[PDB]
């Protein structure tokens, strides 16, 4: 069956988190759970190939970020929605299902928030996987080396411009979000079987917005790194695991050799034939790295 | 308005190199003033200058490769940079029977005249230019928060920026407008001319002839971003730049890489104008150009 199935036994809630309302989907049960943080530009959705491999293994739980998917958007744009802001949220929703410490499972956003919630609300956090694992050593390395010419959409996202051009009509939304979903992806087909259920999300009102929110909100912090003034942190204790896509054209395998810096107990591996979405270019491979890691 | 038809204007499609180049031009004789647009502009930009220097100069305001009514490529190409442009100016200079000439550029222009007196240096007598980007701009490109206005370099030279933009006249307007106000400080200055803006943009191939220069001109851009850009001799001829002080993509302060590059410049700044000095401030761009040229 589809890699973007849906396994029977798949349950959503609108939970009251802070001041929000997130979308959380769940499937499993036993066992300590596994919080899956989506990226941009994804929601919960994006762990349906994962979901379809491991519900059986363990019990999943795959929020929409603050913002994002059905979780609730502002009704005008933000820039105080970072990593802190996501990383105590999932402390939030933690505490609102009564479970005092799972995995946790990041990629892109997703890493942020899952780093600053491994910092923030140490106990919560069991261990960590990361499918690619950006810290503040990057600095200078979102500009040089040719890098300038993938980040041209953390600007661009922050502009009126964007929301107005990319928010048109669904043919101006399927040619931008079909831009990243291929460029990003070394299987260029990995979003083929959803991609139209992509669409459909980034149309909902507010989602263009919610998810610009966070280039917005992360933009000053950015700026600094670049100009060589990393923002201090304690490295993380968690035990951790990095399986980074090799052939990730945004954040690059390269910046693998940042992770040591930021964390006491990291192992790193590459996955060779993916490229930004692991977790949905070579899915088997991502679930036995989860299974293991996790076992 | 300043984009009335001044008199004496005249058009013509002149065969030049493997292309076709709308030229106009206004007089024949006295002092001949060679006029380079930018992106996104084509001939027109020089109708406020046209305007006032009509009775005074032999003005050519060609549409570069790729831009307005001059010849566009069927798909997308990366060999029509600096170097392209030049050759193709030399070449119209010997169409026109033209031995040498004054140059004015800004932006696109700007490098392409730079390339023309570099490679063809017998037909420049003098430059003047209205912003004068260099290879040493470098990092400055994209440091000191720098990196937030040159997105549109890098998205210009997707497949999705042409797709996108050129969905509409609606999405059109609203890209090219954003350029036009943001890049400006008197920020109504092109509203006479807008609705033949977007006009041109709207003109099969325009958006991807445009955005051409930017895939032609990435790889020295991210050579000189860090800090390895290819030396080049010094521009010997006369220079003039008169440099918009809020021009926010080519900041006014690149001004102090100029006498790397040139033996001889003259740098002052029009205070009251961003990126499009020749259009904002139209009088004293004027007065500069007589003064240098006459």
């Amino acid at each position: 069956s589809s890699d973007f199935a849906t396994p029977p036994g798949l349950r959503h809630r609108q939970i009251a988190v802070r001041d929000t309302t997130l979308h959380v989907a769940e499937i499993g049960s036993g066992g300590t759970p596994v919080l899956l943080l989506h990226g941009w530009p994804e929601f919960w959705a994006t762990w349906l190939p994962l979901m379809n491999r491991l519900h059986d293994q363990f019990h999943l739980i795959a929020p929409d970020l603050r913002g994002f998917g059905d979780s609730e958007k502002s009704a005008v744009p933000r820039s105080d929605v970072g990593a802190n802001s996501h990383a105590d949220d999932m402390a939030a929703l933690l505490g609102a299902l009564g479970l005092e410490s799972v995995g946790v499972v990041g990629h892109d956003v997703g890493a942020y928030a899952a780093q600053a919630l491994a910092r923030r609300h140490p106990q919560l956090v069991d261990r960590l996987l990361f499918f690619n694992c950006p810290t503040a050593s990057v600095g200078g390395a979102w500009v040089h080396h040719g890098h300038v010419n993938e980040v041209w959409y953390q600007s661009f996202q922050q502009l009126g411009l964007a929301e107005a051009l990319v928010g048109t009509s669904r043919e101006t939304c399927a040619l931008y979000f079909r831009h990243f979903l291929e460029h990003w992806s070394h299987r260029k087909d990995a979003f083929e079987p959803a991609f139209e259920l992509w669409i459909d999300n980034f149309m909902k009102p507010g989602n263009l917005r919610g998810g610009f929110d966070w280039y917005r909100s992360q933009n000053a912090l950015r700026l600094a790194a670049i100009d060589g003034h990393p923002t201090p942190s304690v490295r993380i204790h968690q035990p951790t695991r990095v399986h980074w896509g090799r052939h990730d054209p945004i954040l690059k395998s390269e910046w693998s050799a940042f992770v040591p810096e930021h964390f006491d107990d990291a192992r790193i591996s590459f996955c060779e034939s993916a490229g930004h979405f692991v977790h949905v270019e070579a899915p088997d491979e991502a679930a036995d790295v989860l299974a293991e890691f996790f076992g």
